[PDB]
């Protein structure tokens, strides 16, 4: 809609920094909505998503196993590691590090995934392989929210991850199950509250994954709809603002409510 469009406008303006955006139909693949669709944000912590999915596709493919333990040492820690710094004696699953990864924003836990894969070059080729050409990873946690101006390292665009979110949720690459793992991680995310949810008006559905980083950019990326059931895809970045967390926050909630008001 026209006024989400708006809203989106008043945010850059507002916060003084581009902001990306995309609505996107999941049944047809159509789109609905863009605002700056073909320029590169910073990916932040909306990866681990991508990550996971890597992963998956080798579950698939018997190359990795959910039941898998994971062990690791205290110097593996990197900042903000709110599950993986409390298993350091025992260790955990590669589905436990996926949970960690998604729905808490586990950075040592994305490492360590990163491992399993071979590294941010390999989730990058997994990607190109996906057809999404656009997307890369280049760097690790926490190095990979650096949001330099104009690097395009650990990148993505409004329109690749819109695209390849649908593939990877509602295409035919993943398996079924591995497809319904994926959505139940970002279905249970705990760290996204103050945006597109606190649009949500109650019996929604939403499956998401929110990002911060350095420089200002703040992102999100969401399969949502009414009735329990996700019928919608929305990407939304910003980059380069000197605004705070909060009003980062407060601005993305705005377009979560325009979305939601004339959806």
């Amino acid at each position: 809609h026209p006024e989400t469009l708006v809203k989106v406008k008043d945010a850059e303006d507002q916060l003084g920094a581009r902001v990306g955006y995309i609505e996107l139909d999941l049944n047809s693949g159509k789109i609905l909505e863009s605002f700056r669709p073909e320029e590169r944000f910073p990916m932040m912590s909306t990866f681990k998503v991508l990550l996971c999915g890597a992963v998956l596709s080798r579950v698939d493919a018997g190359q990795e196993q959910l039941g898998r333990r994971i062990h690791y040492s205290q110097n593996d820690l990197v900042e903000y590691s709110p599950v993986t710094e409390k298993h350091l004696t025992d260790g955990m699953t590669v589905r436990e590090l996926c949970s960690a990864a998604i729905t808490m924003s586990d950075n040592t836990a994305a490492n360590l995934l990163l491992t399993t894969i071979g590294g941010p070059k390999e989730l990058t080729a997994f990607l190109h392989n996906m057809g999404d050409h656009v997307t890369r990873l280049d760097r690790w946690e926490p190095e990979l929210n650096e949001a330099i101006p104009n690097d395009e390292r650990d990148t993505t665009t409004p329109a690749a991850m819109a695209t390849t979110l649908r593939k990877l949720l509602t295409g035919e690459l993943l398996t079924l199950a591995s497809r319904q793992q994926l959505i139940d991680w970002m279905e249970a995310d705990k760290v996204a509250g103050p945006l597109l949810r606190s649009a949500l008006p109650a019996g929604w559905f939403i499956a998401d994954k929110s990002g911060a980083g350095e420089r200002g950019s703040r992102g999100i990326i969401a399969a949502l709809g009414p009735d329990g059931k996700p019928s919608r895809i929305v990407v939304n970045y910003t980059t380069g603002s000197q605004a705070t967390m909060d009003e980062r926050n407060r601005q993305i909630a705005e377009i979560g409510a325009s979305l939601i008001k004339h959806w």
